[PDB]
């Protein structure tokens, strides 16, 4: 049980991505160090959002982690984030919708900092008045094509950027009802989604946009003055500042009279559930960072976009680019922090690419994506039921015909085939699963996949490493939805598994 030892208990350790204003954050940390005597260390490790589950599962890692709120759902699932109950006088200082972004299972698990949303960015010299509607963009592109320019270029390869148009007329990921997501209700292939994606493919068919345009092509074309408009977030502003392009930022165009609905990421600060410095961390976030002066120091280094603190958001909003960022956020929806979201994104990414290349119609592309998103939700329930059953066999409490049939097949596999740390569990999981499906996928090796994951979850409880159980559940859910689902659908689905193994 050597993992119980700790590192750097005398300093407040902070993890924040390198593209954020960490030097401005460090400046806030220096003021905190002077007033308290406790040294603040701001680190920006590469891939810190993937390292945090490993280090935090043994009571280690940073005292505070900064990241978009949607990734904090998985952290709160494993119990890696401390539950905060800030005073009402402090909660009233931030916008209510930002607190909703940091609430998991009815508990606040982070402090919201900044509000990031996509906006319409336009070249003021090519287009002094940007269009209010998507519908007028084809006619606008005609005029600019005569002058050797184009109307709009943005990243078509990632559904984060195309979803605002797809959602405008009625598309949705998971129905959101009073702080909860109905994972059985997916709006990927409804009438509104089809209308938005059809408008997008029509732009490509009418040569107003190209299907190969990605982030790098769109950013380079805009920043050199070749296209009049782009769709992007505050993270892209710095590169346009140093270019010769004089750009504005405004509300996204409407589709069929309805607002574009981008998904909103809320930069948030979570406190490590096992940090010995939780009170110091809460003191730093509430009394130093989340003030006008603290947010200004970070925003001056790298623009935060809109902020959760009302007093400083009203000051920032005097610049139309910030008022536009907030306005598109208000017209959009907070990014769901549920784990069924990553499979939604994989499904819609394939659908948009296939529809834009002409390999599928809009109807078939979205129908595939609708089924994939829903089936990936059922796959997670299969994982969670399997692990709960495997832990209940050894008397461990932890948070229809397919479940029963897979249980018995797994018990049969352990009959015929009768140290652990978060770092070693990840390595062995990647090693065994790779060896299982290197020469193909079949039902027998899927059953071996569930049994291997179940047994490893049991050993995690034995080593007093409960958060690793939820880490493993996520790894299994990811691999099943990314590398095994296509084979399952093409081989008859889980019903074919029951018909081969069930009575």
């Amino acid at each position: 049980l050597y993992f119980q030892g700790k590192i750097e208990e005398g300093k407040l350790v902070i993890w924040i991505n390198g593209d954020k204003g960490y030097n401005g954050l460090a400046e806030v940390g220096k003021k905190f160090e002077k007033d308290t005597g406790i040294k603040v260390t701001v680190e920006h490790p590469d891939k810190l959002e993937e390292k945090f589950p490993q280090v935090a599962a043994t009571g280690d890692g940073p005292d505070i982690i900064f990241w978009a709120h949607d990734r904090f759902g998985g952290y709160a699932q494993s119990g890696l984030l401390a539950e905060i109950t800030p005073a009402a006088a402090f909660q009233d200082k931030l916008y209510p919708f930002t607190w909703d972004a940091v609430r998991y299972n009815g508990k606040l698990i982070a402090y919201p900092i900044a509000v990031e949303a996509l906006s319409l960015i336009y070249n003021k010299d090519l287009l002094p008045n940007p269009p209010k509607t998507w519908e007028e963009i084809p006619a606008l592109d005609k005029e600019l094509k005569a002058k050797g320019k184009s109307a709009l270029m943005f990243n078509l390869q990632e559904p984060y950027f195309t979803w605002p148009l797809i959602a405008a007329d009625g598309g949705y990921a998971f129905k959101y009802a009073a702080g909860k997501y109905d994972i059985k209700d997916v709006g990927v292939d409804n009438a509104g989604a089809k209308a938005g994606l059809t408008f997008l493919v029509d732009l490509i068919k009418n040569k107003h946009m190209n299907a190969d345009t990605d982030y790098s092509i769109a950013e380079a074309a805009f920043n050199k003055g070749e296209t009049a408009m782009t769709i992007n977030g505050p993270w892209a502003w710095s590169n346009i500042d140093t270019s010769a392009v004089n750009y504005g930022v405004t509300v996204l165009p409407t589709f069929k009279g309805q607002p574009s609905k981008p998904f909103v990421g809320v930069l948030s600060a979570g406190i490590n559930a096992a940090s010995p410095n939780k009170e110091l961390a809460k003191e730093f976030l509430e009394n130093y960072l989340l003030t006008d002066e603290g947010l200004e120091a970070v925003n001056k280094d790298k623009p935060l976009g809109a902020v959760a603190l009302k007093s400083y958001e009203e000051e920032l909003a005097k610049d139309p680019r910030i008022a536009a960022t907030m306005e598109n956020a208000q017209k959009g929806e907070i990014m769901p922090n549920i784990p069924q979201m990553s499979a939604f994104w994989y499904a819609v990414r394939t659908a948009v690419i296939n529809a834009a290349s002409g390999r599928q119609t809009v109807d078939e592309a979205l129908k595939d994506a609708q089924t994939a998103a829903r089936a990936a939700a059922d796959n997670r329930e299969i994982v969670m039921k399997y692990i709960h059953y495997k832990l209940s066999q050894r008397g461990y409490e932890w948070d229809e015909v397919v479940h029963l049939t897979l249980r018995q097949a797994g018990d049969d596999f352990s009959r015929r085939y009768r140290h652990l740390t978060p770092f070693t569990a990840r390595g062995r999981f990647a090693t065994v699963v790779e060896e299982l499906f290197r020469d193909g996928v079949n039902w027998g090796r899927i059953v071996a996949f569930f049994e291997f994951g179940g047994v490893m979850c049991v050993e995690s409880v034995n080593r007093e490493m409960s958060p690793l159980v939820d880490n493993i559940a996520l790894w299994m859910t990811e691999y099943l939805n990314r590398h095994l689902h296509t084979w399952i659908q093409d081989n008859g689905g889980w019903d074919a598994f029951v018909e081969l193994y069930g009575p």
